[PDB]
C-alpha cells in the first residue's frame, strides 16, 4: 500500500495529458486515434472467435471470447496512447487533487472520445474493405450483436457501462502500481476476460462494433441511430465506473488525512 | 527460510491497517469496500462461466471456474486494498508477535469484513441492474449455488472455510516473500484455483453470491437467515484458517529464540 | 508515454541498418535471411496444425493456428534479424526524423524484402526433403491455402496486408517501448494470435506458403504467377500499414513540433 | 555454468536444516507440518479433478492432474518450507561436501518425513470434516487409488519413487539456480506436470492420499498396512533418486578438482 | 542487433566447455548423462501423453505433444548441462572464431553424444523397471513410433534432423541473447512446441525412445540395428542444423571483418 504515491501518479498523469492537448491538438487526436483503433482490433479478434464459435455452438464461446480480448487494452497501456476510459479515472482523480481543472477534464474527456472514434472508423473502414466481413458467421456475429446492443433498456446498458469501466480503470490503475509491463498485461488480461465474458459494455470497443456494422454491405439491421443510443448510455455508464468509483475512490485512499488544508476525515 | 523477515513484515503490516483505521475509518472502509467488489468481481466472472457449462452438462465446469479466479485476489493484492480473509493471518501473526492488541485485531476484523460486505452490496446491486441475472443459466447459477450453500450442515461449511483460508492466506503470506508482481499473481492464480475447484467457502465472495441473488427480482430459495447463516460458519472457518494455522504458523516459525 | 524517446530509438535502428547494409551486403542478407526462415517455421507449424485440425472438422482450428504462431516474430526479436515488415516503421519513421533518407529506405526495403524471400527459399527446399509434405492433410492445407490465397481479389488482399502489418508493426513497437523481454514476447503472442486469427495477410509468412507448396511434389492449382500475384498485393499492403500508419503515427507521437 | 556455486549453496542449505533442527524441533516440525500440508493441498484438488474428468470418460484426465499439481511444490518453495523428498538432494550434496555428517542427514530425512506426515495427517482430518469426501467420484477416486497404489509390486513402486524425486529434487535444483521467483515456478510447474502425468511416485504426496482414505469412514479399500507397504518402498525410491542420483551428482558437477 | 557480443558469448562458451573436458573427463561425462536424461525425461511424458490421446483418437494429440515437451531443454539450460545438438552450433561458432580447434570440437562432440547416451541408457533402464511400459497404449506409442523412425528413409530423417536443429540451437541462442529466465523458458517452450509438432527428429530425444524400446521385453517391433540408422542419419542431420547453419550464420553476423 502507497495510496498517496500513486494518486499522485494519476494526478502527474491528468496535468500531463492537459499539457500535451493544449500544445498539440494532432498530437493528442492521433494518439486517441491509435488507442481507439487498438481497442477495435481487440474487437475484430474477439468478434472473428465468436462467429466461428456460434456457427459452430459452443458453449465455450463467451469464454474463449473474453480469454482472447486482453490485446485491446494492453496495446493501449503499451503503447502509450489516449483511450476515454481510461481517462474517466485518471482525469477526475486529477481534479479531485486539484492538479486539473472540471474544464481541463471536459476537454480531455471531449477530445479522447472523438480520436478514439476516429481511430474506429479507420479501423472500421479498413476491414471492411478487406472483405471478411461480405458474407458469413463473422458478419452476422457483428450484425446479430450490434443489433442486440442498439435494442436494449438503457438502464441495463448504463449498468453495465459502470461495470466494464471500473474493470478497464482497474486494470489502468494496477499498471500505476506496479513496475512489472507482464504483471502490467497480466492483470489486463484478467480484467478484459472479465469484462468481456461477464457481459459488460464498453463505449470505445462498441465504436469499432457499429463502425463495422454501418459500413458493411450485408442488410444493416443496425440504424445508425442504435449506435448513437447504445454509445450514449454505455459512455455515461463508463463514465460513473470510471469518474465515480475509481476516481473518487482512488482520491480517497490517497489524499494525506492533513489537507485538511480543506476538509476532514472520519 | 527467510522466516524472521517475513513476521517482520506481517506486524508492520498488521500496525499499518490498524494505525490506518485510527487514523481514517472512511478511508479504511473505503479499502474495505473495493477488496469487497474486486472479488465479487471474480464471482460475477465464475458464476457467469459456471452458468454457461452447467447448461452445456461440461465435465470442466468445476475446473474453468477454479481456472478462471485469479482477479478476485489478484485485484486485491496489487491495489493494496484491506480484505478480512487476509487480516485474518496478519493480525494474528501481529498480534502473536506483539505489535497489535486483540482489541486492534478484534477491531480490524469487524471493520474490514463489514466494508467488504457494502462492496458486495454494491456490485450486487449494480449486477442486478446490469438485467445480467433477469433471466438464464448464469441467474439460475447464483440462485442455486446460493441455496446449496445456505442449507449446507455447519461442520461442513465450517471445515471448508478452514481450508479456504489457509489457501487464501498462504498466497498472502507468498506476496511478503517475493518481490516479483508477477509471481505473486500466479501463486494467487494457483491457490484460487485449488479452492475453488475442490470446493472450500470464502466468506467475502459469498457476501457477493448472497448480495446478487437476494437483490435479483428473480425468484431464489434462500433468504436472509439462510444468507447469515452461511456466512457465520464459512467466517468462523475462515478466521481459523488464517488465525490457527496461518498466523499462528508463521509467528511460530519467525519468532525471535 | 516517452514517444519522443521511442522516435528516437526508431530512427537510431533505421539508422543502423542502412549502415549495417553499407557496411556488408553479406551480413545484411544473412540476417535478412534469418528471418525470412525464422517466420517461415511459425508457417510450418501452424500449417501441421491446421492440417491436422481441418482434417478433424475441428472449429477451433483457426483459434489454435493464431495462439500457435508467437514463435514467428519472437524468434526475430530475440535473435535481432531483419525482417522487411518491421522495416516499413522502422524506416519510415526514421526516414520522416531525417536520420535516413528516402533511397535508403528503399534500398533496406529492397534487401530485406528479398533476403527475407532467400530463407522462405531455402526453408521451403528442407521442409520439402523431410517428406512431410509428400501427402495428407498437411500437404493439403499447404496446397489449399496457397490456392486460396493466389486467387484471392487484390483489393481483399491489399487491405489485409494493412491490417496485418498494423499488427505486426505496433509488436515491434511494443518492443521498443519495454525493456522486458517476457513482454516483448507476449505482447507479439497477442498481436500474432490477432492477426493470425482475423484473417490478414502477412507478405514474408507467405513467401514460405508458396515456397512449401510450389517446391513439393503434391499438386495444386497455385503455379508461379499466382504466388507473385498474392506477394505483390499483400506486400504493398503490408507497406501502407507498416509506413503509412505505424511510420507516420510514431514519427508525429515523438516529433519535437 | 556455476556447478561450484550451486554445490556450495546446496551444502549451505544441508547446514541450515540441521542448525535449524538443533535450535528448536517445533520450528523444524512445524516447518515440515506446513510442507506436508501444502503438497497435500495439490493432491486435494488434482484427486477432484481426478474424480470429476473419470467420471466423465475424459481421456485428458491423466493431463490435467499433472498440469495442475504445480501448486504443491510451489507453496512449498516459496514459503521456504521443509519438504522430505527435497532433503534427498540437499543433504546428500551437503554431506558429500563435508558440510554435514551423516548423523545430520538421518535425522534430517526422519524428522521431515515425519513432520510431513503431520501435515498429511491434519489435513486429511479437515478434509474429510468437508465431507467433500462422503460419497462420489471423488471419494472414490481416493479410494481406487489408494487402493492401485497399495497392491502394486514392490520394484515397480520403487523405481517410480526413483524418477519422482529426481523430478523434484531437480526442480529444487533449479530455484537455487535462477534468481527469478517466476522461472522457479514455472520450472516446477513442467517437472510436476512431468512427473503426475507420467505416472511416478511421490511419498509425502501420498500421506495424504492415505490419510484422506483412512480417515474417511466412507473409504474402505486399504488400510494402514497398505499404506505403510506404499510409503516405504516409494520412500526409498525417492531417496535413491534425490540422493543417489540429484545429491551425488551436483557433488561431482560442483566439487574442487 | 549484438550480434558480435552474441558471438564473443558463444566463443567463451565454447572454450568453457572444451577446459572442462580436458579438465574432468568424469565431469564432463555426468554433465551429459544429466542431459541426456532430462531431454528423456520430456520423452517419458509426451510419449505417455502420445499413448494416451492416440488411443482415445483425439486430432490433439500432435499439439498436446508438442506443448508439452518444453521440460526437455528447460531443464538442460536452467542446470546448465551439456547436450550433444546445442554443441553444434557453440563449438562450431567458436571454432569459426579461433577460440576452440577442430579437434577440440571433434571431441566436445564425441564425449557429449557418447555421455547423453549413458543418460539416455539410464533412463531407459529405471523407467522400464517402473511397469509403465508392461502394455497398454504407452508401450504400443513407443513400439509404434520407434518403428517408424527406424523404417524411414535416410533423406527424410536427415531433413528432419537439420530443422530440429535449427530450433533447438536458435533457442539455445535465444538464451546467450537476454537475461530474462523466464524469457529463456518461453523461447524454449515455443521451439519445442514447433520442433515436436512438426515432426522434426532429436537425436538425443531419439535415444531414449530406443532405450526404452530395446530394455522393454513388450516392445518387439525395433532392433538396435534400427535404433542405430536412425541415430546416425537423425545425428548428422543434426550437426548440419547446428553447425553449418546457426554456428557458421552467428559467426557471420558477429565476425568483425
Ligand atoms: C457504516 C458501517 C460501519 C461499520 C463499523 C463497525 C463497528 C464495530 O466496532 C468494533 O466491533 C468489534 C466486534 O464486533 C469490537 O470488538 C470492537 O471493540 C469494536 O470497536
Ligand atoms: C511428534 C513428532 C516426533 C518426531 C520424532 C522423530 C525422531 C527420529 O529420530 C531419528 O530417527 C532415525 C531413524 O529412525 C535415526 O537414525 C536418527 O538418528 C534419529 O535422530
Ligand atoms: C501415513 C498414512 C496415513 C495414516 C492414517 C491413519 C488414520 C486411521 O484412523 C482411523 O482408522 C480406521 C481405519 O484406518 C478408520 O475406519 C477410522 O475412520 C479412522 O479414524
Ligand atoms: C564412456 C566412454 C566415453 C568416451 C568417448 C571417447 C571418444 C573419443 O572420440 C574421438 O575423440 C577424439 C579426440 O579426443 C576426436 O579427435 C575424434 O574425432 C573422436 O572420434
Ligand atoms: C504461465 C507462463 C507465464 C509467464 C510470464 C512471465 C513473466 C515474468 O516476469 C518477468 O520475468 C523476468 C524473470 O526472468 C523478469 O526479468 C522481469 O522483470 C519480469 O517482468
Amino acid at each position: 500500500r502507497a495510496h498517496k504515491e500513486t494518486l499522485d501518479k494519476l494526478t502527474n498523469a491528468a496535468i500531463n495529458k492537459i499539457n500535451l492537448l493544449n500544445t498539440s491538438k494532432v498530437k493528442y487526436l492521433v494518439s486517441s486515434a491509435f488507442a481507439g483503433l487498438y481497442v477495435g482490433i481487440g474487437i475484430l479478434l474477439i468478434f472473428t472467435i465468436g462467429g466461428l464459435l456460434t456457427d459452430a455452438g459452443s458453449p465455450m464461446t463467451k469464454i474463449v471470447m473474453g480469454l482472447s480480448f486482453a490485446i485491446a487494452l494492453s496495446l493501449v497501456i503499451m503503447t502509450g496512447t489516449e483511450l476515454f476510459t481510461g481517462n474517466n479515472m485518471v482525469m477526475s482523480a486529477g481534479m479531485l487533487n486539484k492538479g486539473v481543472s472540471i474544464k481541463d477534464t471536459s476537454k480531455i474527456w471531449a477530445y479522447s472520445w472523438v480520436g478514439n472514434l476516429i481511430g474506429a472508423l479507420v479501423l472500421g473502414i479498413i476491414f471492411v474493405g478487406t472483405g471478411l466481413v461480405d458474407k458469413g458467421p463473422v458478419a452476422e456475429f457483428f450484425a446479430n450483436t450490434a443489433a442486440s446492443k442498439a435494442s436494449m433498456p438503457f438502464t441495463a446498458l448504463f449498468f453495465r457501462g459502470i461495470l466494464c469501466n471500473i474493470l478497464v480503470c482497474v486494470s489502468v490503475l494496477c499498471s500505476f502500481r506496479t513496475n512489472s509491463d507482464t504483471a502490467k498485461i497480466i492483470m489486463i488480461f484478467l480484467c478484459l476476460f472479465a469484462f468481456i465474458t461477464s457481459g459488460f459494455e464498453h463505449s470505445v470497443a462498441n465504436m469499432t462494433i457499429y463502425s463495422v456494422s454501418l459500413f458493411s454491405p450485408t442488410i444493416s439491421t443496425v440504424t445508425i441511430g442504435g449506435a448513437i443510443y447504445n454509445l450514449v448510455a454505455v459512455t455515461l455508464g463508463n463514465i460513473v465506473g470510471g469518474a465515480l468509483f475509481m476516481g473518487l475512490g482512488t482520491y480517497i485512499l490517497g489524499k494525506e488525512k492533513l489537507n485538511a488544508a480543506a476538509e476532514n476525515l472520519y
